Parts: structure tokens; sequence; C-alpha cells
């Protein structure tokens, strides 16, 4: 069986709810026998912290492929977006020199979040994803923000009931790669 790696903030972690509730436990389990899928996300990270945490997972679960999550929480506290792009750019870099072939998702912050600073943040996803010529897949929140019934109160994170969703989504996304 080959790895999917996820490195990832709440949205794959899950926001105040265990690991095993989140979309990832239910993309493994239907994915038993056949993939892999190690959710090496972490609450509250930003793309810096997600960077230290990249080597050594790396180096252990030697993965086919690495689904990158993460800068949210960078755009969430109004970090310049030219540095949350070079750590996401230093990611992509190591996971390519791992021989493993990096999944960019594009991030973006809620509707009601001031429009030019969520279009200079949300524009570094395409970007990057020109400049290593690799996958952007699209930002599964935007469906979900659609949804009251999948909410948290905060208008940020996905409910526990929102997680089937997310995992078949997922799956569908992911299958042509
Ligand atoms: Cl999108």
């Amino acid at each position: 069986m080959d790895t999917l790696l996820i490195l990832g903030d709440s949205l794959s972690a899950g926001y105040r709810m265990s690991a095993s509730a989140a979309w990832p436990a239910l993309l493994n389990d239907k994915w038993q026998s056949k993939t892999s899928v190690v959710n090496a996300s972490i609450s509250g990270d930003t793309s810096q912290q997600g960077l230290a945490r990249l080597p050594a997972l790396l180096k252990q679960h030697q993965p086919r492929w690495v689904l990158v999550e993460l800068g949210g929480n960078d755009g969430l506290r109004g970090f310049q977006p030219q540095q949350t792009e070079q750590t996401l750019r230093q990611i992509l870099q190591d996971v390519k020199a791992a021989n493993a072939e990096p999944l960019l998702m594009q991030i973006r912050l809620p509707a009601n979040y001031g429009r030019r600073y969520n279009e200079a943040f949300s524009a570094i996803y395409p970007k990057l994803a020109k400049e290593f010529d690799v996958p952007l897949l699209p930002f599964f929140m935007e469906e979900v923000y659609l949804k009251p019934q999948w909410m948290q109160d905060d208008g940020i994170h996905p409910n526990r009931d929102a997680q089937p969703f997310i995992a078949d989504w997922m799956a569908k996304q992911l299958q042509p790669l």
C-alpha cells in the first residue's frame, strides 16, 4: 500500500474534536487495504509550525504523496502573504526532494473577511502550484460554509457532522491522483 501524508491544521486535524472524529480517519477507513492515510495535522498550526514537523514525517513515512493543507492560520492572524508563500515554498521543496508528490490545497478566508487582503492571501496558492507544477486542489470549505448545519459557531471551522461530507469530497478529488 502507498501512503498519503496529510500535513494540515484543524481543518484536517479536527477543531475541538478528536482526530478520530475528523475526515481523514473516515478516508483511512474507506481506503483500508489500498492506501494508508497518515493525518499529521495539528490544530492551530501556522505554515511555519507545519514546516518544522515535516522532515521527521517524510523520513518516517516515505509517503508517495503529501497533501499540504496549511496557511489559513497565518491568514487569520493577518501575517504577510509573501512570508506564508515562502514558507509554503519550502514545504513544497522538502516534499519534492523526498521524492514525494505535493498536492497543494487552495486556502481562503471566510467571505466576511476584507476582500483585498483575502485576495492577496488566496493568490499565493495558484502562484505556487504553477511554480512547482503540482496539483492545486480546491478549498473544500467553500462548499461547507454554505451549510450552517456543518459549521461551528465561529464561522470558520467545520463541525463533526461535516466530516463524512468532506471525506467523501476528498475521496472524489483524490482518485485521479
Ligand atoms: Cl477554491
